[PDB]
């Protein structure tokens, strides 16, 4: 069992990981039919995505998924700092695995 | 995939960007029967709904509108300033199908 | 489609507006068979409740129901202003169907 | 239909109402097997409880339970001032049946 | 039924109480396949993690698995300090089986 967000990333393939260390720039969500999905950016132009759920995820994840979400979310209200961001690099933009928030 | 709501908002028929950039003026929900919905307006501006789930929604939609209407609840008691709006332009008042949140 | 809460409302039968523009002095939730419900009163005494979901109630009205207390908690916590609830009038306390919120 | 938390308390048995008009002291939560509860305190010693989900709970209480424990903790964390608590008290802890929030 | 944390921890074999009286340090959410989960650290590079639902769970400890990490995520981000964690100290990094907050 992985012990942090970088070691985790590691056990995938073609994931990467993105250290921002600042707070999420802008927040986008859509309800809008095959785009059901959240886009969020950095100040800095990065841009990453939480994938329409599809079949590329299983049953377990569907629920993570929308946690993901919540977590965008509000993390972007209250301007929490992003530390890491693990991500798919087969995606554009890139798919959002997991995410690290620290002070 | 999108990148931003201007370009994800390019992908439907009968759609628009109205841009805000400022905080939602009054929020209203309701559970009344075939009008559970959620209504926003903004300062000396236009209104803005969330439709209620019909036909001519996708399954996917469902908890995509149900999200939706949180993120409006929350960015509504947070004032959180509303960047871009991509709604549906063929429905009155106009139908929210993204947002975008930016300071 | 109704572009406020005071045209919402009269869509309905045995329903009316009631204007408070103030925060909840009081919120109430239950956990006890068949008293599944909320009820919040203002400090001039109007008492409101949200119905414990029945038979009078659609399918889609359900997750609207988990929604409004979701609402009223919130508001109630955040003192958030109620500028005006649409209820109906043949219920004890009155029922809410409808909340509108602005500064 | 009741229109407080004190004649609601009164329509069950084995149940009394407790006057905190406190902020609650400690905020406690469990995951582990046949113990999924929480348990609050006050700093007068005043110790409850919200059962864990069982054959003792109707349906229609599930959600209800669940709600109750988003908002013990979101009232812990707001120091939001729990009026009265309406409780089992054929149970010890004593078993949360329903709360009021007020002042 | 116990009355607080550690009763409570006690009537597991391989658990063990932390006394943190801190807040969180970092925050760690992955809705990676076979990984869903959440990990949090101390400042004191303590490591903890809300476990993957499994084979060792119970299917009453789902639901109380989502609101930990709910918990988690809101005590991470409002800053509270976290009194105690009951945890199995059979896995690393340790599970956390409960939580108090007070102070
Ligand atoms: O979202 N889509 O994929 C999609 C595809 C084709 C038409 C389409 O518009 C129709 O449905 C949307 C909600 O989807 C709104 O209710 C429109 O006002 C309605 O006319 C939407
Ligand atoms: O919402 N509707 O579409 C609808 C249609 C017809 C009647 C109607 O009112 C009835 O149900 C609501 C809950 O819905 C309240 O319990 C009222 O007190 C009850 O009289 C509501
Ligand atoms: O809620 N009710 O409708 C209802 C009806 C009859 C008895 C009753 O109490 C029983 O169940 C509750 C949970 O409901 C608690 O576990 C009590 O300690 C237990 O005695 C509750
Ligand atoms: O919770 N229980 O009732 C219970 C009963 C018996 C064993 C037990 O521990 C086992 O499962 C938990 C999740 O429950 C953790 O994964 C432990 O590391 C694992 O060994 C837990
Ligand atoms: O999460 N996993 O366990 C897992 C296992 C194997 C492949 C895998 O990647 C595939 O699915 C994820 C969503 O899960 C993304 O859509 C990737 O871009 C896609 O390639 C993911």
């Amino acid at each position: 069992t992985p012990q942090n967000i970088t070691d985790l990333c590691a056990e995938y393939h073609n994931t990467q990981i993105h250290t921002l260390n600042d707070k999420i720039f802008s927040y986008t969500e859509s309800l809008a039919g095959k785009r059901e999905m959240a886009i969020i950016t950095f100040k800095n132009g990065a841009t990453f995505q939480v994938e329409v759920p599809g079949s590329q995820h299983i049953d377990s994840q569907k629920k993570a998924i929308e946690r993901m979400k919540d977590t965008l979310r509000i993390a972007y209200l209250t301007e929490a700092k992003v530390e890491k961001l693990c991500v798919w690099n087969n995606k554009t933009p890139h798919a959002i695995a997991a995410i690290s928030m620290a002070n």
